[PDB]
DNA sequence: GCGATCAGCG
DNA sequence: ACGCTGATCGCA
């Protein structure tokens, strides 16, 4: 029903240098996954291509390398990736239809190209999942009904790039599609498709002594319970401590008894069992999390895990990670911390580099609030969370363990981000008329964070969204929802999405920047890992002294805050020691 | 599939 | 009854 030509070899016109570029990967993992088939719109006319002929021809091969000849394309970093597993470079995409329809509107939560085109009224494309189908039933279908899909999403991204940027251009957010988000998914299309070295020697190593101290808490546990029990059965677990020692009932969920770890902490004056099961647990999240699930993910041949950073999904615009979660490799425990010296250079002779922002969002909020004492600590390079700690448990700063710090990290952002006074109670374990009284006091020395939080507030019921410091923008509607409930959760997102997602445009930024000064300085030097405000690099032994003037330098000037962005950075022969 | 839970980030 | 995530597991 639409014209387009199925191509059985590559011709001059398929290569214009304007073009609107599908190249289909259909499984949801696209690290080594096949390209199903290849689909290219231009103002000669409407082209398919089989894979196994274009990717072996080298005039398209050249093409999709050529800087010059720009492409219009949707997930344009799934594509340079599943190239690169092919040995090809895809260069000179100008405009990635979803990283416009997540700038345009983060909610829609818009995965393919019919979810985006329906924004601007634009229905000749079928959704994915009604062309592939779902679950067991996933399979590329015929290649007429391939050909003729693939052809209707190249049309429907060539139709829609200007309706794109026209409404991001009133938004002020082309700058932030062209200058900022599209120029990092190749960035993140290079950390991916490098993916991290892990030590698979010692995480099985590891994993047998954990599965042997599982064993033994298992029976402690079983001992001072007097019976046996699936200790992640929750009716089970329920039973025991609620029903059978008869523990005190603190929480309860939608379905029963809670046993979070909050509660359990509560309950240990009252019985040695539930630290053990807080002990438990968390040598099993070890064990099936980081070291059976992350040597189901490394590429043998390698020893590579390759994650897969999704830029258009967080409703703040922070990244994702996912298959595996290299963003939450356990650090707090020492236990868990272990797991990264798992994580080792790609090659020898070359070492791991850590830097990341120190209280990136406090400082972010001094900027936007204006807020003159909280301005005056950062220009004082105070260390805030220390310093409540000292406060809060009414001791100096030696002795501050890292734990009291953690501690009033949590009633930091918690405060500013409008914790209650009953949530701060039951964090620090004191009277609700204390915490009342101490978040009033916060704010007296903070009044301009204050302010700033009523102001955001309505603001937000004003316009109807909240913006980043770069523009991006989530909007709110149950703002003004007469549930109090409701309307009481969109105004803490109106409060904090404009301070996270500003610290998330500022890293953004230095990842750009950064990319460009370590090619201008040609090292060998290259991203591996993003952790929101860390950036987790490998390089020769050699660069390790530029890095660490290079590095923290560009990270610091990203922006002009009006006070000083600060990077604390580390090297080592792991992640591990990286810090 | 979904909720509870927990790992990370602020 | 601070916010943003992803993975695992049991299933009142
Ligand atoms: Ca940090």
């Amino acid at each position: 029903k639409m014209a387009f030509t199925l191509a059985d070899r590559v011709t001059e016109e398929m290569l214009a240098d304007k073009a609107a570029l599908v190249v289909e990967v259909v499984e949801e993992n696209y690290h080594d996954a096949p390209i199903v088939g290849i689909a290219v719109v231009n103002e000669h006319g409407r082209f398919f291509l089989r894979p196994e002929t274009a990717l072996a021809d080298p005039q398209f091969v050249a093409w999709l390398g050529d800087e010059t000849k720009k492409k219009s394309m949707f997930d344009s970093k799934r594509a340079a990736v599943a190239l690169k597993w092919k040995g090809i470079e895809l260069c000179g995409v100008s405009f990635d239809l979803l990283l416009a329809a997540y700038l345009l509107d983060p909610a829609q939560g818009v995965d393919d190209v019919a979810a985006a085109a329906k924004m601007k009224q634009y229905e000749a494309v079928r959704p994915d999942e009604a062309v592939y189908g779902k679950g067991a039933k996933r399979a590329v279908p015929d290649e007429p009904v391939l050909a003729e899909h693939l052809v209707r999403k190249a049309a429907a991204i060539w139709e829609l790039e200007r309706p794109f940027l026209d409404e991001l251009r009133r938004n002020e957010q082309d700058r932030l599609l062209v200058e900022l988000e599209q120029p990092l998914s190749s960035i993140l299309a290079e950390m991916e498709f490098a993916g991290v070295k892990v030590d698979t020697k010692r995480l099985e190593q590891m994993g047998k002594e954990l599965a042997e101290q599982l064993g033994t808490v298992e029976q402690r546990i079983y001992e001072l319970a007097g019976q046996e029990f699936n200790i992640n059965s929750p009716k089970q677990l329920g039973v025991i401590l609620f029903e059978k020692l008869q523990l005190p009932v603190l929480k309860k969920t939608k379905t029963g008894y809670s046993t979070s770890a909050d509660v359990l902490e509560k309950l240990a004056p009252y019985h040695e069992i539930v630290e053990n099961i807080l002990h438990y647990r968390q040598l099993g999240k070890l064990q099936s999390t980081y070291i059976e699930g992350l040597l189901k993910v490394v590429r043998p041949a390698t020893k590579k895990v390759h994650t897969i950073f999704n830029q258009a999904l967080t409703q703040t615009g922070r990244l994702s990670s996912t298959e595996p979660n290299l963003q939450n490799i356990p650090i707090r425990l020492e236990e868990g911390r272990k797991i990264r010296q798992a994580f080792v250079p790609s090659e020898s002779d070359w070492l791991i580099f850590a830097a990341d922002y120190s209280q990136i969002e406090l400082r972010v909020l001094a900027h936007i609030a204006e807020d003159d004492n909280l301005m005056e600590a950062f220009r004082r390079d105070l260390d805030i969370h220390t310093k409540t700690a000292m406060d809060i448990f009414q001791v100096s700063e030696d002795e501050v363990t890292p734990n009291m710090r953690r501690q009033a990290k949590a009633v930091n952002y918690g405060i500013v981000y409008g914790i209650s006074d009953y949530g701060l109670a039951q964090n620090l374990n004191i009277s609700r008329k204390e915490a009342a009284e101490f978040i009033e006091r916060y704010f007296e020395s903070f009044p301009g964070v204050k302010r700033y939080m009523e102001n955001i507030v309505q603001e937000a019921k004003q316009k109807g969204y909240v913006t980043t410091l770069l523009h991006r923008r989530r909007y709110l509607p149950d703002i003004t929802s007469r549930n109090f409930n409701v309307r009481s959760f969109a105004e803490r997102m109106a409060m904090n999405t404009p301070i996270q997602g500003s610290a998330a445009d500022i890293i953004k930024k230095a990842m750009i920047d950064l990319n460009a000064r370590l090619k201008e300085e040609r090292l060998q030097a290259h991203l591996l890992l993003q952790v929101h405000d860390e950036l987790i690099l490998e390089a020769p032994k050699e660069e390790m002294e530029r890095l660490c003037r290079l590095v923290p330098e560009v990270m610091e000037q990203a922006v002009t805050l009006r006070v000083p962005l600060k990077v604390d950075y580390h090297y080592g022969s792991t992640w591990y020691d990286a810090k």
